[PDB]
């Protein structure tokens, strides 16, 4: 159970799909269907500026099972987060954790 702590150059690419997330998610609760994630996964790796690299559906049933904790069964930005972690790596960027130093 960590959270997502990466380099100051892929923590980046997270930021892009926290805010297509909000732009889907019309209930404006902080929550969006499963469904809409392949769509909405399109328009955000065009943000992150991935090319040529769309996620394939037999790993994002795997992303979403991976953070689909016991709940109502839906799925929030703070799990579509890590999400976009995982979809990244399968494009051949390698993302390494890092940590401050106080």
């Amino acid at each position: 159970s960590s959270k997502p702590k990466y380099n100051p150059e892929v923590e980046a690419k997270l930021d892009v799909a926290r805010r297509l997330f909000k732009r889907y998610d019309k209930d404006g609760s902080g929550q969006l269907q499963d469904d809409e994630i392949a769509g909405l996964l399109k328009d955000t790796y065009a943000e992150m500026g991935m090319s040529n690299f769309t996620p394939t559906k037999e790993d994002v049933k795997i992303w979403l099972q991976m953070a689909d904790t016991n709940s109502d069964g839906s799925v929030s930005l703070e799990e579509y987060e890590d999400l976009i972690i995982k979809s990244l790596q399968k494009a051949g960027i390698r993302v390494e954790k890092q940590s401050l130093v106080f």
